[PDB]
């Protein structure tokens, strides 16, 4: 049991140093396999790409002094740093939502009292590492025992959610700016509908090429082959698509070009810890706590969940977790980048699942029957940094990149926001208020309980992921870490009551 | 046995009529069912289009002589009478291809040989009549007990391929007419893609709705009363699509207004046997025999081996067939409406067949394994002569008729042809020339044959059907049906000695 108590300081450390590091060849070793660059082909796309979108939306929200060179560089330096020396190199980190969120309103804050944008995150960043540190001695990273799967289940299901309806919404707005009527462009004919259509052919060939893997047809070692390279050959065949027509006018890909910060006028590469212009406030100095608390929250709950998700027993992980190092690395590089200007980051989600299961192996035959078991997951170090790497070399090519429409990396996000749901008995208990009662599998948690029971279950778990969805929604979306947490004693409280022993075994069980 | 000769002169046609007609209100019983109201909806439009399109090129061809409103009139008299008085009314008649080869190298001939064209196609008529008169009478017919599964297949195959190709070639000039530029409408923009997407939503649609009916969500009965109206589905929600829509420019549907002749000028509806403007010389009077042979042969071809196809035994048709009756209705319906200028008209394979399994009903439960065997056809002589009526009167309305596209029907062709090629032993063979001779199923001619020789069986069918569709793309393509008769020899000289006596009765199985 990883998540003990062992009642010494930093015990937990030490047991997951022991526990890891000895399987550290074995994780270059087992880089050598195809399957490993087509994960790194694919998911090389999936990291550029969010970090110019919320590189853009950062510089517009601030007064251009964090852009998207700055949020390349701590993506890649913190990437290469994790994933040479953490416990979990299945994970993927990056900005999210929340951290765009939180900076958005820090800077508003200190506009509105007239205090300085780049040295109140310093002090915000020393309060984190401090945090981080005391946490790490005390062993308080043993409250994850309490997260059950009530909680999983619904983070998992709101963020592919939030994922899809994003990329389905930045479709909109290319119908919106360039309108069918006929007679930074704007206007233009042909090509709000040669977006779509880019974006569904992306899509289409992608599932096909999926769905061709499991097929019967070819020698099994071609086909394999061939399915595991599917999102490289759909992008490929697109994006010469769209190279042969040479009048319409699409949306590409846009790097940033040389290592240079975006306003180079007023702010430097490293920023003094105290005041760079005018004398910092003394009462800033210890204030500055409050939002440390907050932000440690975002990224312990955001970082602790994935890592609890992509570890199910289901999925064959054997060199083991760590719920301690990677939460102390996580948290003291973010510390310490904060002192440069550079963001703070926290795991992926979306990223780091479909990164786990892209190098997932299944059982092949045996016999006719139900679709395949996973067999093993094949954990390495080289995947993640050769990733990160790559994201930090981006800058010198991209003559290149620029050859790369958007609606082609659209229809690779939908596939991933669609592939991402499948596992999750949320997900799977939503198909069964559909079938008739008759037609339900032989799975445990359909003989144990009744139907009705199962379906009020899943209609109380459902009003809270509404409830959550709201609270985003609306402009107090600050507090949506504290909601997520409020589930657990939701659970510990008032659905024991509801529910008898037995019901509760069977519809939340561990494994 | 139909096919048996019984000595007595017109023995065949009382044996039909004897067997087939004691079920006359039965078939106007069976009519009662949500499933022959879809199978009408579905079927009017894809009897419909064709006669325009068909009736466009022959206006083209001719001087004007033979257009739209003559082919629309002759479609309804023909397919009233046929459906009426016929022995398979699962058989939809009407214009073809090699019908509108042949009249085109007849008009060239009577204008390069100054003679009349109208007054020309009176005598074939007659002579028509009297062969098939002639061979009614000796009980000709039942030599179609030589057209063995080797030519069924071929036939099938060559005509469902044909069917996609057209329909995907008529979406290209759409692409040549209206390019992708930007700045009898000529030139637009948002025109050539917006027949793409349309197209392309109608086809999913209907493939979505068509796999939804075997699923297994919702209760019983509406999911299958939902399943067996998709195309309407489908066809309504593209046409409501494509109306919101206001200011890009589509291809509507046109038909003629008035029941009225194309070329009053100079034409009428009753056409003088003997001349018309000047007399007609008697040695084409009795030369006349010549094409009647050629155009005999077309329609015996084709009518008797769509026949052959829909009445299978796997098919569960209990009502019986009609190999005599059916030939005769169709020939001496074309030869009298010979005399009025109207067109003749055979039986329509892809239309016939996509009646026959709009039709069928399957079977469940169990546990998913083969494709659920087919537990009845459903019969009925209510369906064919509905669809024709409805074809008639479609020039009354016409103020709908206008505001449907032309792409939205394309998609449902392709599915059309798609769908068709379900349950011919060629199609399946096919795919057993890619799977791993370990994945091959449990039929007769996989166990009881040597795979080699089944490779070897497909690559000769290949030949022949890539030689058959040679001859049509050849300006010679008025001796298809030779080259098809051709077949039946072949089976019985040559792949009688190449093939051992095994092989051949597990290969060309009869049921």
């Amino acid at each position: 049991d990883p998540l003990r108590r062992t009642g010494r300081p930093f015990g937990g450390l030490i047991r997951d140093v022991r526990r890891r590091y000895p399987h550290y060849l074995s994780d270059f070793r087992d880089a050598l396999d195809p399957q490993c660059l087509a994960a790194v082909i694919f998911i090389y796309f999936a990291a550029l790409s969010p970090a110019i979108t919320f590189g853009g939306l950062l510089g517009e929200k601030t007064q251009d002094l964090i852009g998207v060179s700055e949020l390349i560089m701590s993506t890649a330096l913190q990437g290469v740093v994790f994933c040479l020396l953490g416990a979990q190199p299945l994970l993927v980190i990056g900005f999210s939502g929340p951290l765009l969120v939180f900076e958005e309103a820090f800077f508003s804050f200190c506009s509105s009292n007239h205090l300085e944008y780049l040295v109140g995150r310093v002090w915000i960043g020393f309060w984190l590492v401090f945090l981080a540190l005391l946490m790490v001695a005390l062993e308080g990273s043993f409250l994850v025992r309490f997260v059950s799967r009530f909680t999983q289940e619904i983070f998992a299901f709101l963020i592919s959610l939030i994922f899809i309806y994003e990329t389905f919404y930045k479709l909109v707005k290319i119908f919106q700016e360039h309108p069918l009527h006929g007679c930074k462009p704007r206007g233009q004919p042909n090509t709000a509908l040669l977006s779509l259509v880019l974006m569904a052919g992306t899509f289409f060939i992608a599932f096909f090429l999926r769905k061709f893997k499991n097929s019967r047809f070819f020698p099994g070692r071609i086909r394999r082959v061939i399915g595991d390279f599917g999102v490289p050959i759909a992008i490929l065949i697109m994006v010469l698509v769209d190279y042969s027509i040479e009048d319409t006018y699409t949306q590409k890909l846009s790097v940033p070009s040389g290592f240079s910060v975006t306003a180079p006028e007023k702010r430097g590469w490293v920023i003094n810890p105290l005041g760079e212009k005018s004398p910092f406030p003394v009462w800033m100095m210890v204030a500055s706590l409050l939002p440390a608390i907050l932000v440690f929250i975002l990224i312990f709950m955001e970082t602790q969940i994935t890592t609890l998700i992509i570890s199910k027993k289901e999925r064959m992980l054997q060199k083991g977790s760590g719920f301690h190092l990677d939460l102390l690395l996580i948290v003291a590089m973010g510390g310490i980048c904060a002192l440069f200007g550079l963001p703070w980051l926290a795991a992926a989600t979306v990223r780091s699942v479909t990164h786990a299961n892209a190098l997932t192996v299944m059982s092949k035959a045996v016999a006719p029957g139900d679709k395949p078991k996973i067999q093993e997951v094949k954990e390495q170090r080289v995947t993640g940094l050769l990733v990160a790497l790559l994201v930090g070399l981006s800058i010198v090519i991209g003559d290149l990149l620029r050859q790369i429409p958007l609606a082609v990396l659209f229809g690779i996000f939908l596939y991933m926001g669609v592939t991402s749901l499948n596992g999750i008995q949320f997900y799977e208990r939503l198909h069964l208020l559909l079938m008739p009662p008759k037609h339900h599998p032989d799975v445990t948690y359909v003989k144990k309980v009744r139907t009705l029971r199962m379906h009020l279950f899943t209609a109380l778990q459902l009003l809270c992921l509404a409830l959550l969805w709201a609270v985003m929604s609306t402009a107090a979306s600050l507090a949506f870490p504290f909601i997520l947490i409020l589930t657990v004693p939701l659970r510990m409280v008032v659905l024991t009551r509801i529910f008898t022993d037995r019901e509760m075994k069977c519809l939340d069980a561990n494994e």
